[PDB]
């Protein structure tokens, strides 16, 4: 009801206003479970790559955040292999003023810049501090083979 209501909003306001580099909505016709995909910012090393998310709404949506996890492989300290994203927003920083739309442009940002502070993957996180060539060329490579 307050659950169902506010997903339907976000995504009317999506059905009209439609984004440029982000793209999502419910997969089938479950509004509960969307999917959604985004284009590696041009100043990245993720450029040109095709990353696709998927994302859970919690039934006590939206004073509870929702499940963000990333199925395409990405070489980032803040991406595991399972694809969860340790991101702030998406838990001790989750209010219910935020937006789905809000939360895919802090990651669009988060590609752009990472967070060594939060290595959800330590040695990524290591590389990433100290050997920014070694990581930045890692990154590239598994743009084109999965970013695809």
């Amino acid at each position: 009801m307050s659950s169902s209501k506010r997903i339907a909003k976000e995504l009317s306001d999506l059905e009209r206003d439609p984004p440029t580099s982000c793209s999502a909505g419910p997969v089938g016709d479950d509004l509960y479970h969307w999917q959604a995909s985004i284009m590696g910012p041009a100043d990245s090393p993720y450029a040109g790559g095709v990353f696709f998310l998927s994302i859970h709404f919690p039934t006590d949506y939206p004073f509870k955040p929702p499940k963000i996890s990333f199925t395409t492989k990405i070489y980032h300290p803040n991406i595991n292999a399972n694809g969860n994203i340790c991101l702030d927003i998406l838990k001790d920083q989750w209010s219910p003023a935020l937006t789905l739309s809000k939360v895919l442009l802090s990651i669009c940002s988060l590609l752009t810049d990472a967070n060594p502070d939060d290595p959800l993957v330590p040695e990524i996180a290591h590389i990433y501090k100290t050997d920014r060539p070694k990581y930045e060329a890692t990154a590239r490579e598994w743009t084109k083979k999965y970013a695809v």
